């Protein structure tokens, strides 16, 4: 697929500074979105701005994480039911963490956002369009999770 191609040669400079990378991509998200900010706590106690969030290890690790599972998605790129049985188990527990379907648009958003931003001129038409249904079909399998 000349669109695999395009996901993954998008994704390669990102995939070299995935931490710094996800950084964006979550500072958007508290941007757009602040009220996900209390869903992600720990020692119990809740993050009272989004820059809080940016000073916590198991943030950092759980953006991390994310990371990884996009990478892994880009990866398989050209299947990607090689992933669906541990995409969905990630839908279940993010159901069961409390997170709403409606809330998978904001993500998306704030994935193209840091796209855009890292690559510019480089995000061309192609290149969103990709990620957008690369995205979509993540989010299809994960979506099975709040199946039951
Ligand atoms: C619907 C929008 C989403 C919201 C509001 C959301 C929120 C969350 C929250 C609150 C957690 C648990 C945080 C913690 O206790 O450390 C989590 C975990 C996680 N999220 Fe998301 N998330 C969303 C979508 C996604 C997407 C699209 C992906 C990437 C495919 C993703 C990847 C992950 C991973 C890998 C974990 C760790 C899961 C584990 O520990 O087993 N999330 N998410």
């Amino acid at each position: 697929r000349p669109e695999s191609e395009l996901i993954r040669q998008s994704w390669r400079v990102v995939s070299r500074s995935p931490l710094e990378h996800g950084t964006v991509l979550f500072a958007r998200l508290f941007a757009l979105e602040p009220s996900l900010l209390p869903l992600f706590q720990y020692n119990g106690r809740q993050f009272s701005s989004p820059e809080d969030s940016l000073s916590s290890p198991e943030f950092l690790d759980h953006i991390r994480k994310v990371m990884l599972v996009i990478d892994a998605a880009v990866t398989n790129v050209e299947d990607l039911s090689s992933l669906e049985e541990y995409l969905t188990s990630l839908g279940r527990k993010h159901r069961a963490v409390g997170v709403r379907l409606s809330s998978f648009s904001t993500v998306g958003e704030s994935l193209l956002y840091m796209l855009e931003k890292s690559l510019g001129p480089d995000f061309t038409p192609a290149t969103r369009t990709a990620w957008s249904r690369l995205y979509g079909a993540v989010v299809q399998a994960m979506s099975r999770g709040w199946d039951g």
